[PDB]
């Protein structure tokens, strides 16, 4: 199936997913200078006090920590967004090098990784019916630097070894999704997409502008996870990520000037 190599890569996906070379695809890059302030945006809301993990899971292509997203516990909204969006899971795209990772880059500047905090619209009552709707996800994207270490990325890094290969999962409760956010919750919004297949174009984006600083022995831990599944050739996760697509008939607006 798909992935990121030579053969199953970004630029194949188009094959079997038509939707790729559609028109409002993700990532792009954001020009910081093109992006218009937006007055009529209201602030962030981001609740995350009754957040529920549950597990964290290797699906070959990252891995996600999932919630339990069956009441309002961590939800998103104000800003662009109209009415409530459940966080059903978070993940990140990472690179090979310290170079490289984002997904979005900012004035064509690429990250080290990118989080993914993954939500979905309450009025469409699930994950698989919301992606289907145009407002229906949002993504918290942030873009993770080397520096500093996050001491609340830590629990998560030290249970990396426990799904090393595709397919294997662990219980994972009582994280605290918080500790992963920047102070600042200044943001660039577009419509956009899921950035890997099946690339359905049903995602509010919303990028901080504020970085949070990683460790590189932190981001070391990811790339030494697999693509692979248990008794296969090693392939590492690395390098997971889409390159920035065009922007065709977008604007990115701004939170902040
Ligand atoms: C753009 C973005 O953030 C996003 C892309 C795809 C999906 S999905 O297809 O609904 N999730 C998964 O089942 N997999 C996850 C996601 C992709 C890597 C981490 C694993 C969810 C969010
Ligand atoms: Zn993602």
């Amino acid at each position: 199936h798909w992935g990121y190599g030579k053969h199953n890569g970004p630029e194949h996906w188009h094959k079997d997913f038509p939707i790729a070379k559609g028109e409002r695809q993700s990532p792009v890059d954001i020009d910081t200078h093109t992006a218009k302030y937006d007055p009529s945006l209201k602030p962030l809301s981001v609740s995350y006090d009754q957040a529920t993990s549950l597990r964290i899971l290797n699906n070959g292509h990252a891995f996600n920590v999932e919630f339990d997203d069956s009441q309002d516990k961590a939800v998103l909204k104000g800003g662009p967004l109209d009415g409530t969006y459940r966080l059903i899971q978070f993940h990140f795209h990472w690179g090979s090098l310290d170079g490289q990772g984002s997904e979005h880059t900012v004035d064509k500047k690429k990250y080290a990784a990118e989080l993914h905090l993954v939500h979905w619209n309450t009025k469409y009552g699930d994950f698989g019916k919301a992606v289907q709707q145009p407002d229906g996800l949002a993504v918290l994207g942030i873009f993770l630097k080397v520096g500093s270490a996050k001491p609340g990325l830590q629990k998560v890094v030290d249970v990396l070894d426990s799904i090393k290969t595709k397919g294997k999962s662990a219980d994972f409760t009582n994280f605290d999704p918080r500790g992963l956010l920047p102070e600042s919750l200044d943001y660039w919004t577009y419509p956009g997409s899921l950035t890997t297949p099946p690339l359905l174009e049903c995602v509010t984006w919303i990028v901080l502008k504020e970085p949070i600083s990683v460790s590189s022995e932190q981001v070391l831990k990811f790339r030494k996870l697999n693509f692979n599944g248990e008794g296969e050739p090693e392939e590492l996760m690395v390098d997971n990520w889409r390159p920035a697509q065009p922007l065709k008939n977008r604007q990115i607006k701004a939170s902040f000037k």
